[PDB]
DNA sequence: ATTCTGCATGGATTG
DNA sequence: AATCCATGCAGAATC
């Protein structure tokens, strides 16, 4: 159960827009590498083992890339998360299932 | 009249 | 001193 990264949800991530940005460094060290901009359907599951499915994609951004998970709103809702709170990611050694954790802020 | 969508921009933040 | 990333935004769909 290797843990990978953490990200405090900003207003845009926790809002209903539907897109949680991933830190470029994080998304590139820990999520599958993506060649094309459309990206990969990425299957995470939460602490209750419910499998949610996001779209892991990027956009161009000053010749760099900007990585984002789309489709996040119902899952974040299900954790009763809001901005300030932090979301976390981990992996499981066999099969590499990516697991989403969260913790609320003080 | 409201949500997708595919990016830009510039204060932060990092190197 | 360079490149993030939180969010603005303008057009296309959609209510």
């Amino acid at each position: 159960i290797v843990p990978l990264f953490e990200k405090t949800l900003s207003a845009s991530d926790a809002g209903r827009i539907g897109r949680l940005v991933l830190p470029k460094a994080c998304a590139e060290a820990y999520f599958p590498p993506i060649s094309q901009s459309e990206g990969i359907p990425l299957k995470i599951q939460d602490v209750r083992g419910r499998e949610w499915t996001f779209q892991f994609r990027y956009w161009p951004n000053n010749n760099s890339r900007m990585y984002v998970l789309e489709g996040v709103t119902p899952c974040i809702q299900s954790m009763m998360l809001q901005a300030g709170d932090t979301v976390t990611f981990s992996r499981v050694d066999p099969g590499g299932k990516l697991i989403m954790g969260s913790r609320k802020a003080a």
